């Protein structure tokens, strides 16, 4: 399916922070809340994709892009941020502020 497949990149190319989400999903929530703590929201967009008829095809493609079907799924600049782990990881050893530095956006 080539439309889901243009629908997520346009939201990961369109907005510089892009992250697909679900429902009640505790380290989405988390990564979130993270990356708000930045004040990215003017740049950010969050999408649950659990809320659409084309789940299963959205976590395929996230998984080519990424490697994991599973959600949190984080792009930065359309990079692979990947999961709320790593998220965690980059913010720990300071390679978020860094890539969000070379942004503009902090
Ligand atoms: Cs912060
Ligand atoms: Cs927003
Ligand atoms: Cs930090
Ligand atoms: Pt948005």
């Amino acid at each position: 399916s080539e439309a889901v497949k243009k629908w997520v990149n346009k939201i990961i190319e369109e907005n510089i922070i892009a992250v697909f989400a679900k429902t009640e999903c505790p380290y989405c929530i988390k990564a979130i809340s993270i990356l708000k703590g930045y004040n990215l929201n003017s740049h950010m967009h969050v999408e649950n994709i659990e809320k659409n008829p084309d789940m299963a095809n959205i976590q395929a493609y996230l998984k080519e892009l990424t490697g994991k079907s599973s959600v949190p799924r984080i792009f930065i600049n359309k990079d692979v941020v990947g999961g709320c782990d790593d998220l965690v990881k980059e913010n720990d050893e300071g390679k978020l502020k860094e890539r969000l530095q070379k942004l503009g956006l902090v």
